[PDB]
């Protein structure tokens, strides 16, 4: 009842996934973005492209960033004018991995427009984004929120966290633990390993006990198989230990787990690991 | 046909065993446990030799390494057993210890398997745990019938890699449950609400059964033993001990039996393994 014209700026990792499900629900789509065989899948599935972003935006009842970082959401909201040029009463849902001390940033400048801001990021890799069984992240007022909640709804189970910058803290938290349970499953696997054991049975073996995690049956899986190939490069698991622990110094708080991780990724990233995915940290951890 | 349990999860794991159709023989040092096995049929011995005497399988649930070494060698178990016989060792013991008890039984003619078991009370009279065996594949297949009824067995390997695959699961849990404790605090002083993060976690690339089980004990600050905090860091420190006679570098792992250290110190030896909580937690005020 909020909203018909969707806009995406970027389309990320999972973007194209994403606006098949949102076409396939009757929204119309405008995008704006960067790459040429994307923009033409896109085209193909009846979103409308433009060359700048502020046009995409314009008529766009919810503009939804896929974007990379906190630099380019500022540069292309306020340098390329898409704040400006936004209706009254529409909402901008930010899906970048963004800082929490971002994402309040960008809701006060939206909000002194008369615009919207929720911070939406989301778990759940390609398969949630083609299943719509994908994990969302929000954070900022309810009535804005429940407003989102229909287009949210196509994507995945959505949960509201809190006020603006909850999503993206949320989000912090799920990589944190992620950034762990990858290594303590790349170590236990390279200790069963060492001892004899054969990785595939290993994990045959504790598959369904307290051992069981997302992280052992997806990256472990890849582990198993040498699969490095980049889905999630290790060089963004790098950035969210390093914004993790940026939010942890300004909020005051202690993380000696995830102090650890960001040195062994820093690592990784030095020795050129940068562009295997994230499993990829197994292979800092065999060579030591 | 004829099990035997020396020690008791063995209460509900009896349970089961007893439905199933198999005899029953225990060996046990508390009374009320032996209480609840004489109610289900089970006949409890004075000895554990004579528990022993006449099973196709006995069923170590003992302590530790020191513990099954005392039952099988000095109270003669080991020479009471019978001539086609198999022991399965679900006790806590390093792959170093199963290896010499292997052997030591094998030149007595008994065969060995370690089968130690990751899962909870709720998987033990639920039949769901998770069996991890090391031992020759004709035992093995002798023995799966039985390890059927307690939940799904996997072969890994040779003695001694039954253990070696419970410290890599115990590695796992325990590492897991500090990222998990250590997620939720970074969150709550962040403003955001335990419950809340845990239900926006749940179902994407972050969840395990560790957040699901553990995890809600956090959220409730329900920290009361199931298995102790205690054990937890004996586990690290087995795996650090392995990990050496292996030549293994686990400075995960490391890192962890450090914080698991702090913990036990600092009076949290009785709480449960998700107790680690409570450490992250003061560290931070």
């Amino acid at each position: 009842p909020y909203a018909r014209k969707i806009t995406f700026l970027g389309t990320g990792s999972m973007g194209l996934p994403m606006a098949r499900r949102l076409c396939e629900a009757g929204y119309a789509l405008q995008v704006w973005n960067r790459t040429p065989a994307r923009a033409a899948s896109l085209a193909a599935l009846g979103a409308t492209i433009h060359e700048q972003a502020r046009a995409a935006a314009r008529d766009a009842d919810i503009v939804v960033s896929m974007l990379e970082n906190g630099a380019v959401v500022q540069d292309v909201l306020f340098a390329q004018g898409v704040a400006a040029a936004m209706k009254p009463g529409s909402l901008f849902l930010d899906m970048a991995s963004i800082t929490p001390r971002e994402a309040r940033d960008h809701a006060a400048r939206l909000g002194a427009l008369g615009i919207a801001h929720l911070d939406t990021p989301v778990s759940g890799g390609t398969v949630g984004a083609e299943q719509g069984t994908l994990v969302i992240m929000a954070g900022g007022k309810p009535a804005d929120f429940e407003r989102s909640l229909p287009l949210l709804k196509v994507f995945g189970r959505a949960t509201h966290v809190g006020p603006h910058g909850s999503g993206q803290l949320t989000k912090l938290a799920n990589q944190m633990i992620v950034g762990i349970t990858i290594g303590a499953v790349a170590e236990a696997l390279l200790f069963a390993t060492k001892g004899g054991a054969d990785m595939a049975k290993v994990k045959e073996a504790i598959t369904g006990g307290f051992a069981d995690s997302r992280v052992l049956q997806l990256h472990g899986q890849r582990m198993v198989e040498r699969d490095f190939a980049p889905r999630a490069r290790l060089s963004i698991q790098l950035k969210d230990m390093r914004n993790a622990l940026a939010t942890a110094q300004e909020i005051g708080f202690d993380a000696p787990i995830t102090g650890l991780f960001e040195q062994l990724y820093a690592e990784g990233v030095e020795h050129g690991l940068t562009d295997l995915d994230q499993s990829g940290l197994f292979v800092e951890l065999a060579s030591r």
